[PDB]
Formats: structure tokens, C-alpha cells, sequence
């Protein structure tokens, strides 16, 4: 009976399934020695898998499979097993405990899930396994467990609907690794590309039912506080949402952030009261955008994300207050010291002044273990004081020549604060150097000053050291597919594709590598130095 | 040569043809033990292609392993013969292979190489360099032979060529038979690498 | 006509220049190196 039925739901068929059934009813007549509940010899799996019942229909959806996933809970309702059927889980570390949840949630099957929970609402149980409970993104996702948020991972709100509408969902429980559903809609959060408002409506659509700020409620892991979990992936789509969040009509907007109740007029003046934590203690925003550390392609592209109270309140203030004096009312000092102590030979403030390089390189020293990064990461955001600084403070109580290569570098970073397209050039020419020189020039101290390719010196045929003739004569020849060859690379690379970078590399970038560094100051100040209480600022 | 159809289309470049005997998802039923695309894996919005492929690959006779590497022919291959990305044909391979064996082939090797190059360059007689000529005289050795692969004569446009042929072919000789052609196999041969 | 020609050079051909000369480096095994039995790779 059960491989008869296994077979006919395998492969959707219908009447083999009836048949199974009278084979079943045939073995439950007879004496069976146990009771009408008993283990039903593993009807479904012998303790090896799940796919049980309409389970079937789930994998092989097909039109003949509706009604016989129908028929098949009908024929358990008048039998005693249909609580049984509904609440079989599976005992692999592959499937656990899925049972019609995760098989209605990766296909979408909106009857089969509503006639599941109707039968019995047993997938609200949680769910563990590889792509139950998973791991490094390849085989599942987040959803955990919870059909009514995995219809909305799903990105069907309609299906995620009906289920939340039903009692005892578990909207309270973040379940899982730990995040609850409106946690789980930002590990679905995906981008513009193939969703523009299909993971909007979902969080919107469960706020609406949420009548009090318990959706909200969650601080699992590394701060499961949606305001952060959802700006430490960088997720800019629902990062607009969750910051400038107008909620109107009564009944609600007691949560969001936006809420204008200020006359308005031509004069606006937007209370945007934004509540929950900002710039304080928990990192919601203060920190989270400037160290987001992933590609975060966030708010306007990641620049600063501005939005109402996120960039134009902080920044349009913070900026001029203390920033304003860090690199202005100090560097003066501090490139005139730096000049100083290079001009300091022996002839065989500069203490105060190294009193804040040391605490920027105990300070950035040990802020390099916020999250989990190694090094430059493409052009996003970078702390180039980071390895001068790093260095100065060592080297110069450790000769000590190294003082001035801190110097130097330090001092152009101030002034960028105020060439990745190159960087893979001048590697070309200093590969390509190294090469061509080990060809001839050392073949005939360094005599590298010949790659003055824009003038200095001249050629003057080879002579610099042990001219005594030799093939080096012949290698002239390939000093000049060298020389040509070089004309071609800059040719290449400088006149190809330069007006494009250039026009394209500030840009919004400046707005979010400098609103970053300046958001740290808040970090260095106790919580007795208050502003901005709250509602944000006035607009036009 | 190999009559196969998996090689025989490839041997001229067929484009064409080539997308679909690779990518070839055969459904319903009757049919579709052939091809080589079937996917039963849940699908959902993580997907798992069961690209089966069968047949052969990478495997004793040459069928899209080599054939590719070496048609020699104009073969205005699956996006103008941009190694024809085909689901398995690229994606596949390259997606592990490449950081596996030929990361460090030219990475964890050739730092000695072209330290050797130099050194080697920079010994004058004043009137590893060994275990480098190994792998060298192999390289020498192994395309040295492996030119009589197809019908090829000398470079051919820009679709594939092998610089290292020229290069290591004469060093090997030359440095075991003064003996300044040393200089010219080192530089030849260290820009071909970058 | 220099624009078109360097835009255009690297572009696909560095791609399939770099894996036809990788994938010579399975011609340098024994049977025995097995990897990737069958059935392709997972997707989004």
C-alpha cells in the first residue's frame, strides 16, 4: 500500500492512489495487534525522509496533483491520522521539520499552503537542517521556519497574509539562528535589480498588523535590532523605509520615524521624532553606515545614505562642530611640526603633537576589529591614517629614517580628507621596469634612472659600468621594442577610458568617505554631551 | 578525428550548434535521458541545475576539454569564443579549477622564476637555478611535441597562441650549448608571464 | 583609430586566452585526480 501510494504520488496519479487506499483499508481491518493511531508502518518513511502525503504534490506540482493532495488529507480527515500526517517532520540533518512549510514556501503553491494550515497549522513549528537552519549562503535562506514570513521571503505578501491572519503565528518569536519576521525580510532583501517594491510591501503589510512595536523587538546575535541588521548588509531598499518612515491616519504612526504635525505652511518644519536609538549606546545608524564593511550598495549609493534625519540632521551641524576644528584648528601644527622634526638633524609642541598620533594609533589600532575586515577593500571606505599612524608611533621610539616616510604619507592623507586606475598602471611600468631592466640594463646601486621615459637624460648608446663590448649591442634593439612598447602603454591607459574615472571618483564618494570619519567623534565623548534631542530638523 | 558530435561540431567553431548540444534542457517525458541540462532539484529561488552532461568531459577522448583550447581554426565560437560560457562548459570548470592549479602555477612558482631569471642573468663570471630548468626544459619538452596537435604552423591572429612555445624552446637548447642568448630567452619569456 | 582598438583588445579574448591555457593543466594527471563527478554546479 504505502510504495503503491509513494508511487502514484510520485508520479501524480490518481487512481493508483485509490488503489493504495483500499490496500490500506484491507491492513487496518485485519488485526493488526496495536491501535487505530499506531505508527502506520511509516506510511510516508520507514524514518528516513520527509515528503509525506500532499508532501508529494509539493515537489511534483502538476494539475492531477491538486485534487490528489486534496483527496489524499480528505481521506486522512476520516481516519484519525490526519493530526499525525499534518505534524510528520523529518529527522535528516538535510530535512528536519519542514513538513508542507518549506515545501509550499520554495514553490509557490498558495492553495496547497492554505488547505495545510487548514488541516492543521502544525508549520508554524520551527525548522532546522541544511537549508532549515543553514549556513554560508549556497543551499537555503533565513526564513526560519515561519510560513507566514517565508510566503513574504517569497515575496507574496497575499499568501503571507492569510497565514498571519490566523491565530497562535509565532510574529513574537524570532526563531532560528535568531531574527523574527521583520528581522527575516532583511535577509530577503535583495536589491532594484529584480524587486523595486516587492519586499517593501511585505514589511509594511506586517507592520500594519503589528499594532504594537514588538515587530521591532529583537536583539539576537550582533545586534538584531532591524534599524542595524538591515544597514550591516547595506540593504538600501528598505533602508529609505525604515528611516523616513511618514506613518499616517490614527490607529498606528505611533511607531516610524517621520510624523509631521508642525502646521506645515511654506515654512516646513518636520518633526521627524525617529525614537528607538540614534547615536547612543546600541549602534542603530552612528556607526553602522560608516562601518558597514560589505559592498553595501546603500542609500544613493552608499552616500552617507541620506535620508531626512540620517545625513541632512548629523552632518549638516557635527560637520562644522568638531571635524570643522580636528583637521583645521590641529594640522596646522601638525604639518608645521612634522617639517620641524624632519628639519631637525643633529649636525654630526613636537611632544603635544605626538600625543594625539599615539591615541589615533591606539585608537584606529584596535577599531580595525569592528566586524571582520583585513585590509583596503576596494574604494568603498578607507582609513588610510590607519598603517602610517600605525608604524609612526613604533618606529620613531625605536638612523630612525622612518620618521619620514610617516611624515609624508600622513601629510597627503590630511589633505585628501580636506588613482586606483592608475595604481594598476604605475604596477605595469614597475613590473615591466624590473624586466626590462633585468634584461639588459643589469645585464650590461641600480642604473633604473634610465626609465626617464618623459626627458631627463638621454641614451648615450650603454655605457655605465664594465662597457667592454659584449651582445649588449643587439639588446639596444630591444631597448627600443622596450621603449615602444611603453609609449603604447600610456598611450593605452591614459588616453582609453580617463575622462570617465575622473569626471566619476569624487562625486558622491567624498560626501561618504568624510561624513564617516567625522561620524567617529561621536564615539569620543560621554554620554553627559547631548544634542539634537530628537523630531530633526525644520525644511523649507 | 573523433567523430563525436560533442568535438566534431566544436572542431570548426560552430557556435551555433554549440549552445545548444551543451546547454540542452530536454523535458517532459519519453525522451530527455539524452541531452545533457535536467533539472529535478526543487528549483525555488535557490537554484541547483542538475547539468548532468554525460557523455564525456575532461576525460580520455577530446570533447570540449582541449577542442576549445586548441581548434586552431577561425572558429567564431559561443560569444565570439570567449571560452563559450555554456553552463557547464565555463562556469564549471573555471570557477574552480582556475584558483586551484593555474593560481599557483604562475604564483607560487614563477616568484623563484623570475628571481632565478634575474640571478641567473646577474652571475658573471668576473674575467634553485638548477630545480628552475627543470619545469623549464618540461614546459620546453611538453609543447615542444604538443604543436603537432590539429595542423598549426606559427602564430595564428589573436584567438589563441602560446608565446612560451618560441621562448622556452630555444632557452633550453641555448643555455646547455659566450652564450648570451640567456639574456634574450629570460626577458621574452618574464613578460609573457605577467 | 587607437579608442576602438584598446577598448576592445583584453576584453573576451583575456578570458578564453587564460582558460584554454589552464585548462591544458588537466593533460598533467592520472585518472586517479577525480573532481567534480557530474551534474554541474547550483545557481541563484
Amino acid at each position: 500500500l504505502k510504495k503503491r501510494i509513494f508511487a502514484a504520488v510520485s508520479e501524480g496519479c490518481v487512481e493508483e492512489l485509490v488503489e493504495l487506499l483500499v490496500e490500506l483499508q484491507e491492513l487496518c481491518r485485519r488485526r493488526h495487534d496495536e491501535d487505530v493511531p499506531d505508527f502506520l508502518m511509516h506510511k510516508l518513511t520507514a524514518s528516513d525522509t520527509g515528503k509525506t502525503c500532499l508532501m508529494k504534490a509539493l515537489l511534483n506540482i502538476n494539475p492531477n496533483t491538486k485534487e490528489i493532495v486534496r483527496i489524499l488529507l480528505a481521506f486522512a480527515e476520516e481516519n484519525d491520522i490526519l493530526g499525525r500526517f499534518i505534524n510528520a517532520e523529518y529527522t535528516e540533518e538535510a530535512y528536519e521539520g519542514q513538513t508542507a512549510l518549506n515545501i509550499a514556501i520554495e514553490r509557490r503553491q498558495g492553495d496547497i499552503a492554505a488547505l495545510l494550515i487548514a488541516a492543521g497549522a502544525d508549520v508554524n513549528a520551527h525548522a532546522k537542517g541544511a537549508f532549515f537552519n543553514p549556513k554560508y549562503q549556497h543551499e537555503g535562506f533565513y526564513f526560519g521556519e515561519t510560513p507566514l514570513a517565508l510566503a513574504a521571503c517569497t515575496n507574496q505578501p497575499e499568501i503571507v497574509q492569510l497565514l498571519m491572519e490566523h491565530e497562535q503565528t509565532d510574529i513574537t518569536s524570532r526563531d532560528s539562528r535568531g531574527n523574527n519576521i521583520l528581522h527575516a525580510l532583511v535577509t530577503v532583501a535583495e536589491d532594484f535589480k529584480t524587486q523595486n517594491d516587492f519586499v517593501k510591501r511585505m514589511y509594511d503589510m506586517i507592520l500594519l498588523r503589528s499594532g504594537n512595536w514588538e515587530l521591532e523587538t529583537t536583539r539576537n546575535n550582533d545586534g538584531l535590532t532591524p534599524l542595524q541588521l538591515a544597514a550591516k548588509m547595506g540593504k538600501a531598499e528598505i533602508l529609505k523605509y525604515i528611516l523616513s518612515r511618514e506613518i499616517k491616519e490614527k490607529r498606528l504612526r505611533s511607531l516610524s520615524r517621520k510624523f509631521t504635525d508642525w502646521a506645515y505652511g511654506p515654512v516646513s518644519s518636520s518633526l521627524y521624532d525617529l525614537t528607538n536609538v540614534d547615536t547612543t549606546t546600541d549602534n542603530s545608524v552612528l556607526e553602522i553606515t560608516v562601518y558597514n564593511t560589505n559592498i553595501d550598495n546603500r542609500h544613493e549609493m552608499l552616500t552617507l545614505e541620506p535620508l531626512h534625519t540620517l545625513l541632512h540632521m548629523k552632518w549638516k551641524k557635527f560637520a562644522k562642530h568638531m571635524f570643522f576644528l580636528s583637521f583645521c584648528f590641529y594640522f596646522f601644527y601638525n604639518i608645521t611640526l612634522t617639517l620641524v622634526s624632519y628639519y631637525r638633524p643633529r649636525e654630526e609642541g613636537r611632544m603635544f603633537v605626538l600625543i594625539w598620533a599615539m591615541c589615533i594609533s591606539v585608537k584606529e589600532g584596535i577599531a580595525i576589529f569592528l566586524l571582520r575586515p583585513s585590509d583596503l577593500q576596494s574604494i568603498l571606505s578607507d582609513a588610510w591614517f590607519h598603517f602610517v599612524f600605525f608604524i609612526q608611533a613604533v618606529l620613531v621610539i625605536l638612523a630612525c629614517l622612518v620618521l619620514a616616510m610617516a611624515l609624508g604619507w600622513a601629510n597627503m592623507l590630511y589633505y585628501t580628507r580636506g588613482l586606483h586606475d592608475v595604481l594598476k598602471f604605475l604596477f605595469v611600468y614597475i613590473v615591466f621596469l624590473l624586466g626590462f631592466g633585468v634584461a639588459l640594463a643589469s645585464l650590461i646601486d641600480a642604473v633604473l634612472e634610465l626609465f626617464k621615459l618623459t626627458i631627463g637624460l638621454g641614451d648615450l648608446n650603454i655605457q655605465q659600468n664594465s662597457k667592454y663590448p659584449i651582445l649588449f649591442l643587439f639588446l639596444l634593439i630591444t631597448y627600443v621594442i622596450l621603449t615602444f612598447v611603453l609609449l603604447l602603454n600610456m598611450l593605452i591607459a591614459l588616453m582609453g577610458e580617463t575622462v570617465e574615472n575622473v569626471s566619476k571618483e569624487s562625486e558622491r564618494i567624498w560626501r561618504l568617505q568624510r561624513a564617516r570619519t567625522i561620524l567617529e567623534f561621536e564615539k569620543m565623548l560621554p554620554e553627559w554631551l547631548r544634542s539634537r534631542f530628537r523630531m530633526g530638523e525644520l525644511c523649507k
